[PDB]
């Protein structure tokens, strides 16, 4: 391509697919998500960074805990597929952001090692 027509960008075929995140290390993923269920797919998201040893272990630990979390909370309304809303879970010395960013359909995830220190 040339740049007068199509100014430089991103690549839009190598998308983040989870929430923005300034934090670094950090995984993101867009979830799918059907009625109160949400499914992972591991080829629509991504990892900044490399976890630590410890961090790595926290997350297997800490994932599906808040897979069921935000399930719950579907269920219960304060995840809204329809509204904009940020909400934040804690699990596993990691901090975790998700939004369904109005997406009817789509649950954005953020995840990384909460600042204690």
């Amino acid at each position: 391509t040339l740049p007068g027509t199509t100014p430089p960008d991103d690549n839009h075929d190598r998308p983040w697919w989870g929430l923005p995140c300034t934090v670094t290390p950090c995984f993101g993923a867009r979830l799918v998500q059907e009625g109160n269920r949400l499914h992972y797919l591991a080829d629509r998201a991504g990892i900044r960074g490399r976890f630590s040893d410890v961090d790595a272990y926290h997350l297997d630990q800490a994932f599906p805990l808040l897979m069921k979390q935000l399930e719950l909370m579907l269920t219960g309304g304060e995840l809204n597929p329809r509204h904009q809303h940020t909400v934040t879970l804690y699990a596993k010395g990691l901090t975790c952001e998700a939004d369904t960013l109005g997406s009817c359909g789509y649950v954005y995830l953020a995840v990384y090692p909460t600042p204690a220190a």
